[PDB]
């Protein structure tokens, strides 16, 4: 189902301290290069926080899993059914984010439809401020088998850098769990090394950003 390139719809329904937001995206997905490019709009106005703090939000079954890991692939196994991405991010000393998630296949098309809310940013914190820089390091995504809820268990904290010079940590907790009732795979430890780089395109208009990704499974 991703041996070519995908064609990738994203829907965000945002509400952060109350400030709702829709955002938008279009792109494709390469899952055997380890590939995305997307393109995001803000559809309701200036988008409320840094574009950086919503890339974890907006499709890791485009991750490449070398020939020897197909066995532990659990994005790609639970589809076309597809699967809930549930999460809880909290920005070290300022406020959280709750999301679900449903990444499925609509026809020909990969949809990930979110929900996100977030509450308790300091109006003037590092995320309400706008004091991050508009770019991304690299990290790792640590998968763990979850037995008791047929499905995985991930971690990871990303490090968003402040213009002072300062990290700005975000620790996520994730859940996947299939939406169909075929029997999917359940992994061993391992994780993703992912890459992010964002720019924009100089004839937008509306907020936006554009997001190319490299994402390999590894650890096994």
């Amino acid at each position: 189902l991703f041996t070519g390139v995908v064609p990738i719809l994203v829907e965000l329904d945002g509400d952060v301290n109350g400030h709702k937001f829709s955002v938008s995206g279009e792109g494709e997905g390469d899952a055997t290069y380890g590939k995305l490019t997307l393109k995001f709009i803000c559809t309701t106005g200036k988008l409320p926080v840094p574009w950086p703090t919503l890339v974890t939000t907006l499709v890791q079954c485009f991750s490449r899993y070398p020939d020897h890991m197909k066995q532990h692939d659990f994005f790609k196994s639970a589809m076309p059914e597809g699967y809930v991405q549930e999460r809880t991010i909290f920005f070290k000393d300022d406020g959280n984010y709750k999301t679900r998630a449903e990444v499925k296949f609509e026809g020909d098309t990969l949809v990930n439809r979110i929900e996100l809310k977030g509450i308790d940013f300091k109006e003037d914190g590092n995320i309400l401020g706008h004091k991050l820089e508009y770019n991304y390091n690299s990290h790792n995504v640590y998968i763990m088998a979850d037995k008791q809820k047929n499905g995985i268990k991930v971690n990871f904290k990303i490090r968003h850098n402040i213009e002072d010079g300062s990290v700005q940590l975000a620790d996520h907790y994730q859940q996947n769990t299939p939406i169909g009732d075929g029997p999917v795979l359940l992994p061993d430890n391992h994780y993703l090394s992912t890459q992010c780089a964002l720019s924009k395109d100089p004839n937008e208009k509306r907020d936006h950003m554009v997001l190319l990704e490299f994402v390999t499974a590894a650890g096994i």
